[PDB]
């Protein structure tokens, strides 16, 4: 194993590691080389939204990221996550800056998980929403440079005096592990939404924000930085 | 006409109109001839469970039908429902018997609809669940022989002192119109669950149960008894 | 007669019918004469929030109303709504203006009701959420001057070209009847939230906004158009 | 020491420490001497259901525990719990047996927490349910003789060969901490439901099951066996 399924909001195109030659939105399955991508357009300074969906029966993993004004992108891949993921996982959001930098601010985050089966209702389920983040988020595993600011926002990557910083990595995970699958399960599904703010003084920006599902114990790998988005140790 | 999107639990093969020559489940888009079908075996006098899923980014409608033990069957179909469905709908369950008969008993019904936008705040959402039924469902629109018995179960087709009745048709729509898409719509989704109980003295049975989405004003069309499941005028 | 239980956001003190000599919130039971009120200070032009709660075990109906900043006011009244309401009801928001006028604008609304029994299977429940009102809400029964503006706001009372109008009443009820209690139920509970905007160029404003529960066929009673906030025929 | 709020399903009358001279249900504020108590008759061998509820405006913690008709016992106590509990807490279940014993089997558990210092699009929400417990629950902090059987039920007190043991303590806490209150808070609230099976072959039994919220690091106190329900070190 050692596993990651992520949805990447990729803000710098490294054509050498199979990024398309433009800012994009992608689906990652065990590799940084996105299994599917669509054209995205960052809009420096604006609050964006990301909606992610998967359903064990339809087996389509789809995401959509939107800025107000109608300008939005969708991508979906098409994969049986029962076979990829472990039964228990932790969900999270992570982000990185490179030589080029940006704010990777999360203003809000929601997530639903259902393990229904039979005789209906719910064998197991989880829901959390955060619309403000506590100064001391006791239900989040903060990793690397991930902090909450005095605004009740989650700064995945470092920010000094209104300014982003180079070579930063932050991840935040939901404290509780999530039972994404069981042998006796009929359906499994999850839905995740988060709002983000990517801003910088420069027009050149790096490297992106991603939402990820991983193993319970998962921590920031080794060559995680820049364009590995805190997710993978190599570009394979 | 009536614009019906339906998920059928078809208990009797009408091969003359494209039914596979076996009990099955189907995704129907504007026609009784399922746009997708999957073999399904009825367990007489047992409690089944059905789960229905749609997400407007995935654009795939899927459905699962399952009995305790393991027995289950899935079906899905790729369709942009935005292009099939009107801004406003009502949802419901329908059922019918022919010369051959069955109990078409609902023991529980759940529904979720989210019209999404640029945040974790849903533009519009609706969620109802019924785990037993009121003797006078003022929130249900009962059509045909649909009714609720002295147990709090919804009997869509008739029942006289135990035994089911022939040539019967029953529908129950939820009272509130459901907002299935706006303009400001970034994502629209819905999910539906119901537990059922199909029972007869005779081994050969007809005709089935269905979940449907229709124009709000929809009623049972003329001559849609038996093999048309109370959804369609003709078999075109 | 119309059976009404309401929570009032009374923006004008009519001391002649039992209003305290100040702007206040109140819990009304079968009467515009509030069973418990608390001092409330309207903030002109500011968006406020109210939260309403009840639970058949606790048998306390409480409300809280807050503006951004700090200012909040709560009121609470002990009552068994089993004895007061019909088994089936409808929930709405109503508003009125008198000689003096104000905008009674709703920007968001949501309602959970649960009927609980021997499970976590809610016996029955309903949940709807509005954050933007479509230009033509088929899920709302609009009465009196109530309509939806081109912003996706709900103007319970008339507003012409930015200016609110006098002698205006509006009500807006959710389409579906709510099952508020069943005899076989064990706990029955509801919660409501809505966000509002009272504005006016005059410092002197009237009359207020209400959230109410009522018999299903409840309509705006005759001559109920000012201090009676579209709820009551008279002042008893 | 541990800061503890609990609802006790007390199955043995310890009259030398303030228990009423019968079986009962009770509200515990930082002591096993319940602030309010109500008569409750344990029905041996039967799945009972318990619902707990609180809202920070009402300041009224109510509980209701019952069995298939009638036959239901209720207790409440007015209290500002947000001046009693730490900002962040953990929610859990605990049970104990003495010389006399019983099964304290949990079949289902659900919980909701809402912290709206907001305008409904919660600042912070958490919801979870289990209707079957996994044979290895990564998302429960198991603390006693508390394990989960092969039935998908949670045995809070030890059971050998279908038979309950003497002198057993067990507790299960949800993994994620819960943000019960913040300085910027307008309303907080919570609801829990669980279903339980108290069974024994001995005509006398002990000691009971409890729902509880305590500090995030709470663990089994030291004299907490038997009559102290795994909750308290002494009986003050
Ligand atoms: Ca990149
Ligand atoms: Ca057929
Ligand atoms: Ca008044
Ligand atoms: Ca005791
Ligand atoms: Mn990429
Ligand atoms: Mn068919
Ligand atoms: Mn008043
Ligand atoms: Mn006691």
């Amino acid at each position: 194993a050692d596993t990651i399924v992520a949805v990447e909001l990729d803000t710098y195109p490294n054509t050498d590691i199979g990024d398309p030659n433009y800012q994009h939105i992608g689906i990652n399955i065990k590799s940084i080389r996105s299994k599917a991508t669509t054209r995205w357009n960052v809009q420096d300074g604006k609050v964006g939204t990301a909606h992610i969906s998967y359903n064990s029966v339809a087996k389509r993993l789809s995401a959509i990221v939107s800025y107000p004004g109608g300008s939005s992108a969708t991508v979906s891949y098409d994969v049986d996550l029962n076979n990829i993921l472990p039964e228990w996982v932790r969900v999270g959001l992570s982000a990185s800056t490179g030589l080029y930098k940006e704010t990777n601010t999360i203003l809000s985050w929601s997530f639903t998980s259902k393990l229904k089966t039979n005789s209906t209702a719910d064998a197991q389920s989880l829901h959390f929403t955060f619309n403000q983040f506590s100064q001391n988020p006791k239900d989040l595993i903060l990793q690397g440079d991930a902090s909450t600011d005095s605004d009740g926002n989650l700064q995945l990557t470092r920010v000094s005096n209104g300014s982003p910083q180079s070579n930063s990595v932050g991840r935040a995970l939901y404290y509780a592990p999530v039972h994404v699958w069981d042998k006796s399960a009929v359906v499994a599904s999850f839905d995740a939404t988060f709002t983000f703010l990517i801003k910088s003084t420069d027009s050149d920006i790096a490297d992106g924000i991603a939402f990820f599902i991983a193993n319970t114990d998962s921590s920031i790998p080794h060559g995680s930085g820049g364009r590995l988005l805190g997710l993978f140790p190599d570009a394979n």
